[PDB]
């Protein structure tokens, strides 16, 4: 407009749109976009301009520019004490970038050969421990939460580390470290100034020492040559920066935390929703097609099995992520002016792009609330559940590898029944959204012949 996108009327100032938003971000966001008559628009939040990019045709405008034009650092300040100053965003873009590459090289399909069997074993344990009986009632959001942390550690943690730490203890440190997070923290740069840092630094420093000790070990076993291991930790130790330096224990600790928090809720939600959708009677044909896919697999899967021969199960997981994205907003700080469609975005704005809003556009996704694994985006790029462009998730392959394997293992040895009429409602209260906890009670039936 030789100017900014349309602005949205504030009835009660100094809050902005903070209240109807928190209740239902989706109901709210859709209202504006229609009423504004524009898929792109600014909202006020605490006197802070927030322009949401909600016309799928424009995602490229959001995801393509460099960090110097659209900076992620600022919206993500709420992460530094969980990762450490100078790690991830706190770290400067050259080194932040460097760091992500390290982690990236650890999560590549190269290192995934032992992963598919490692996952099968660790899921199969859990089932025998908690799904003991012929029939029972468990909470799926909680059981997934535990299977996810279990198999990931089984994958990315070395035997020595997993001995002197277990999944459950580490998960309890994830909860301890994270819970300092309030969603509405990222929208007042004074609130960086805790009744919770002083449990966060304790859980980190407990962890960072433990890892330090673990490193003492491996070195005084290197000349000994007892074993060969290349886990995420060991991978990061061998890490060398461009300028020949290496990661301090603190950076390394944070990166392992960052990797682990990163995947923790997102994929456990993802696994849950998928399970929820599939177990529903409205969705049997899909479960049926799911079975004609996992039916002539042997009880022990290889990397080939999940990767190249489960294409339909991939669709289910993506549709779950499409329908109910776990990260609703992705955000940047508009350091410089960027043109969006027929608008401009002024230096100083907060530009956001919402997987939640986007996945709901009717052109791109007809019946957006209908779960359809065979659906395909009808605008190209509509789906941004793993983000896009410069910042596409690096955990995508891994997340899918887990979830596909889990569904397959778990639907091979069980049936399921939702103790409800309708699939859970998304709970929009957490910074990472999943299905409502208290609705996820489900009843398993151990398959037999
Ligand atoms: C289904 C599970 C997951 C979902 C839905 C998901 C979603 C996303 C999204 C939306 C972004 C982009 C955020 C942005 O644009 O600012 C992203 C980036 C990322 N995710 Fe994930 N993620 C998942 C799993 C994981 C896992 C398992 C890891 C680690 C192994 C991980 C680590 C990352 C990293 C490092 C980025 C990089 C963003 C950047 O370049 O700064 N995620 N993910
Ligand atoms: O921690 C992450 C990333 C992530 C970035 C870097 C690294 Cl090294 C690891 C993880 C993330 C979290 C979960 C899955 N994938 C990436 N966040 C945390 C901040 N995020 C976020 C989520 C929601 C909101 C809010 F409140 F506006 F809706 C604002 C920010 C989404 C991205």
């Amino acid at each position: 407009a030789k100017k900014t996108p349309p602005v949205y009327p504030v009835t009660v100032p100094f809050l902005g749109h903070i209240v109807q938003f928190g209740k239902n971000p989706l109901e709210f966001m859709q209202r504006c976009k229609r009423d504004l008559k524009s898929g792109v628009f600014t909202i006020s939040i605490g006197g802070q301009r927030v322009t949401i990019v909600g016309d799928p045709h424009e995602h490229s405008r959001f995801f393509s520019p460099r960090n110097e034009i659209l900076s992620p650092r600022e919206v993500y300040t709420i992460m530094t004490p969980v990762f450490g100053e100078g790690v991830a965003y706190a770290a400067p873009y050259p080194r932040m970038r460097e760091q992500l590459n390290f982690l990236a090289e650890e999560l590549t399909i190269a290192k995934f050969q032992n992963f598919v069997p490692a996952i099968q074993h660790e899921v199969r344990k859990f089932m025998a421990e908690n799904w003991k009986e012929d029939e029972g009632v468990i909470n799926l959001l909680e059981d997934c939460g535990a299977m996810i942390i279990n198999t990931a550690c089984q994958c990315l943690f070395g035997e020595d580390l997993r001995k002197r730490l277990n999944a459950r203890h580490f998960a309890q440190l994830l909860s301890k470290m994270e819970s300092s997070l309030i969603p509405a923290a990222v929208f007042m740069p004074w609130l960086l100034r805790l009744p919770q840092s002083a449990r966060c630094r304790e859980a980190r420093a407990e962890l960072q020492k433990i890892l330090g000790e673990i490193i003492v070990a491996r070195e005084k076993e290197e000349a000994s040559k007892d074993n060969n291991t290349s886990d995420l930790l060991g991978g990061l130790l061998k890490a060398v920066y461009r300028d020949g330096t290496r990661m301090s224990l603190h950076e390394v600790c944070g990166m392992i935390v960052a990797a682990m928090f990163a995947g923790q809720h997102t994929s456990t939600i993802t696994t849950s929703w998928s399970m929820l959708h599939l177990m529903h009677p409205k969705n049997k044909k899909w479960l049926d097609k799911l079975h004609k896919e996992i039916d002539e697999f042997p009880a022990q899967l290889n990397y080939d099995n999940v990767m190249d021969e489960m294409p339909f199960a991939e669709r289910c997981v993506r549709e779950s992520i499409r329908r109910d994205p776990p990260l609703l907003m992705v955000m940047r700080m508009v350091k410089a002016e960027v043109k969006v469609g027929s608008y401009v975005v002024p230096k100083g704005d907060i530009i956001a792009c919402s997987p939640l809003l986007s996945h709901h556009d009717e052109e791109a996704f007809p019946n957006p609330r209908l779960w359809d694994p065979e659906r395909d985006e009808k605008v190209d790029g509509a789906f941004i559940g793993f983000g896009a462009g410069v910042h596409k998730c690096i955990g995508q392959k891994f997340a899918l590898l887990q979830v596909k394997t889990i569904l397959a293992t778990a639907f091979r040895e069980y049936d399921f029944q939702l103790l409800r009429d309708e699939v859970p409602d998304p709970d929009y209260h957490t910074m990472v959204v999943g299905p409502t906890l208290n609705q996820c009670l489900v009843k398993y039936t151990r398959k037999k012949k």
